[PDB]
């Protein structure tokens, strides 16, 4: 009952950490701008994880017994929350590249209702890629609980070439693969930003500040991606070892369940990493709890 006790520890910090991050945004309204329409996003699906994910994923650890329906979703819903953390890591990649890449134009497009429109749309393509499984691409009674219900077993009602190639890969690769290319960009023109501005006639730290401040920002956004990768990585690279190569021992399952609480980890690191890289927000979050 330690790994009951750890996941129970983890979803208790995601929900409180995450909220009080939806909550401080809802009070200071220095934080209510486009950007943050996103960080609400990654919030709100890393606070479900705490709420169903973790109780979901300490279920299906026993097995039990279940539909196909009603197995698929609380195996793949985890693939949801999973999946819109992508979309919102992307656009707020995507985001910081708008403001540094193109100042001017960045308010006439990054606006505070495509962002409303762009995260509903996430969310939509993200029930529909997390749960592809349940359009019948699963393992339901592929050669105990009777006729009608199917032992809910992760890896044996889930089937691995989806979580290989269309997941992995497609999902979740090419995304990490296309964020890591846009901070290549960004961080590059911010730089020559600067040089241009280390030749200039006048001083304009005006121009200086907002852009170390945007650049900053930039960073932490960097941060906060780089920590899901490296916390989702080690348990994909498992499952790459399982299908790639069958006779490659299968992943025992003390070293199994690390993977998945990694993964569980990412959705605490977030509160943290705002009160730790944001001045803004850590002050926010100080008030709330004193008062
Ligand atoms: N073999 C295997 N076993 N369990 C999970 C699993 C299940 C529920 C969860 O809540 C978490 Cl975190 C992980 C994954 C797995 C691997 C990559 C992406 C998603 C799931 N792969």
């Amino acid at each position: 009952s330690v790994y009951i006790t750890v996941e129970l520890a983890i979803a208790v910090l995601a929900i409180l950490g995450n909220v009080l991050v939806c909550w401080a945004v809802w009070l200071n309204s220095n934080l209510q701008n486009v950007t943050n329409y996103f960080v609400v996003s990654l919030a709100a699906a890393d606070i479900l994880v705490g709420v169903l994910a973790i109780p979901f994923a300490i279920t299906i650890s026993t097995g039990f017994c279940a539909a196909c329906h009603g197995c698929l979703f609380i195996a793949c819903f985890v693939l949801v929350l999973a999946q819109s953390s992508i979309f919102s890591l992307l656009a707020i990649a995507i985001d910081r590249y708008i403001a540094i890449a193109i100042p001017l134009r960045y308010n006439g497009l990054v606006t505070g209702t495509r962002a409303a429109g762009i995260i509903a749309i996430c969310w939509v393509l993200s029930f529909a890629i997390g749960l592809t499984p349940m359009l019948g691409w699963n393992n339901c009674g592929q050669p105990g609980c009777g006729e009608g219900q199917v032992a809910c077993l992760f890896e044996d009602v889930v089937p691995m070439n989806y979580m290989v190639y269309f997941n992995f890969f497609a999902c979740v690769l090419v995304p990490l693969l296309l964020m890591l290319g846009v901070y290549l960009r960004i961080f590059a023109a911010a730089r020559r930003q600067l040089k241009q501005m280390e030749s200039q006639p006048l001083p304009g730290e005006r121009a200086r500040s907002t852009l170390q401040k945007e650049v900053h920002a930039a960073k932490s956004a960097a941060i906060i991606a780089g920590l899901f990768a490296l916390c989702w990585l080690p348990l994909h690279i498992i499952n790459c070892f399982t299908f790639f190569c069958p006779d490659c021992s299968h992943a025992p399952l003390w070293l199994m369940y690390l993977a998945i609480v990694l993964a569980h980890t990412n959705s605490v690191v977030n509160p943290f990493i705002y009160a730790y890289r944001i001045r803004e927000f850590r002050q926010t979050f100080r008030k709330i709890i004193r008062s």
